[PDB]
């Protein structure tokens, strides 16, 4: 599914994103803009063999099982293609406890490469608050 902009604002506020350890909603909606430009099937690889999932791109290594990752930690006791779907359930409870991994937001390289520093509040102006 490619989310709808104030879709995706309205569904992360459902799951308690707006804020949460300090993040602006926005900053979350605009980590799904440039991580995946908020399709929940997309997936990617990375260099390093892992493989990126689905609206924010929640990474193989440590956190879901592929079983192509050597070593993965499935640290969302999660399978990754479960992260796809079109319930942005699990994408959340996992994003949740990356964020709380300590380096924050800054563990999307798109949200600091690209949002942080910004007004991230653009990423939710027209949305029905
Ligand atoms: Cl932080
Ligand atoms: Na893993």
């Amino acid at each position: 599914k490619v989310f709808g902009r104030c879709e995706l604002a309205a569904a992360m506020k459902r799951h308690g994103l707006d804020n949460y350890r300090g993040y602006s909603l926005g900053n979350w909606v605009c980590a799904a803009k440039f991580e995946s430009n908020f399709n929940t099937q997309a997936t990617n690889r990375n260099t390093d063999g892992s493989t990126d999932y689905g609206i924010l791109q929640i990474n193989s290594r440590w956190w879901c099982n592929d079983g192509r990752t050597p070593g993965s930690r499935n640290l969302c006791n999660i399978p990754c293609s479960a992260l796809l779907s079109s319930d942005i359930t699990a994408s959340v409870n996992c994003a949740k406890k990356i964020v709380s991994d300590g380096n924050g937001m800054n563990a999307w390289v798109a949200w600091r490469n690209r949002c942080k520093g910004t007004d991230v509040q653009a990423w939710i102006r027209g949305c029905r608050l």
